[PDB]
């Protein structure tokens, strides 16, 4: 049985608010043919503008990963992103009647639901993965995003908060998906700020969706949010599903290994684009025959 491209197998819906606009937006899933890949919709637009969700078409990467295509904005693309790698969405629409992709509660758990509602659609052309052939690395001061070749797909992540809330072994986590789920392990972890710097961004017009219900609020020595963690290293995990969704940007499935330590979404963007560029690091390979595959994927 060949490895396939997936597709959704029908329309679904969803409605949220941006975090940093605090814009209320309606999102719809769509089928697509092969190879269209991700393709993000601005439908409040007219004409209508379509954004490839690729590598090249990012734009501002400094709180959240960025769409842009002219002067048309696609914003925080990567919650919804890791949710479509995770579940090996291939093809699909995603129209927005606004700039930002709604919130949710934070994490990929509300879109990877709402994905598996609808179903899957094994599409007639098989699956085309990239894989790392050779090392590749981008650092900036203390950060740093490394692509290492690995025999399937695998995310280590590392943080570093000098703060009470962040001591011990909760502070680094390697994901390998051939024995991890994506939707039990990662998906649930919540996006979070600090209170000083969530004061910030309020002051300057920016997490204006942001509230307890949909993000992990640590003053300088707790967890602010009365309900607690989803679990115990929630937010190296929300880091790793932040590194699977800006990593999607590359237009398909990875066989390699991510390794970041303290990067954000400029960094992974950084790393992409070093990738892309240095062509004799990585191929694209299909699997005829899925028994030969490194990476395996539920039912539709
Ligand atoms: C974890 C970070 O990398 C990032 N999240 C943020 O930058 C971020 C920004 C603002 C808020 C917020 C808020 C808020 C506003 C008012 C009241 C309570 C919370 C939360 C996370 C993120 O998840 N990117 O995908
Ligand atoms: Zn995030």
């Amino acid at each position: 049985a060949m490895i396939k491209q997936r597709t959704l197998k029908n329309i679904i819906r969803a409605t949220g608010v941006g975090l940093h606009s605090g814009e209320k937006v309606y999102l719809t899933l769509k089928p697509a043919p092969v190879d269209t890949g991700i393709v993000f919709s601005r439908t409040d637009l007219d004409p209508v503008v379509e954004i490839p969700a690729r590598a090249e078409n990012v734009g501002e990467t400094t709180m959240s990963t960025t769409l842009v295509k002219g002067d048309v904005k696609v914003d925080t693309v990567e919650h919804l992103l890791s949710a479509m790698a995770g579940l090996g969405i291939d093809n699909a629409y995603v129209e927005l009647s606004a700039s930002e992709v709604p919130i949710m509660d934070g994490s990929a758990g509300p879109f990877v639901f709402l994905i598996q509602s609808a179903g899957l659609q094994e599409q007639e052309a098989a699956k085309k993965f990239i894989r790392i052939k050779r090392e590749v690395s981008v650092e900036e001061g203390d950060k740093r995003a490394v692509f290492v070749p690995f025999d399937g797909f695998k995310v280590s992540f590392e943080i570093d908060f000098d703060h009470p809330v962040f001591r011990g072994r909760t502070q680094q986590a390697s994901v390998d998906f051939s024995s991890t789920s994506f939707v039990k392990e990662v998906s649930r972890a919540r996006t979070f700020g600090f209170m000083r710097d969530i004061e910030y961004l309020r002051s300057q017009n920016l997490a204006l969706g942001g509230s307890v219900e949909n993000a992990i609020v640590v003053d300088e020595n707790r967890v602010l949010n009365e309900d607690g963690l989803r679990y115990e290293d929630e937010f190296v995990k929300h880091k790793i599903l932040d590194a699977i969704g800006d990593l999607y940007l590359l237009g398909n499935s990875l066989i390699g290994e991510f390794r970041g330590f303290k990067s954000g979404h400029a960094l992974n963007n950084q790393l992409l684009r070093t990738l892309i560029a240095d062509k004799d690091a990585w191929e694209v390979v299909t699997f005829e025959d899925a028994r030969t595959a490194p990476i395996s994927y539920m039912r539709p």
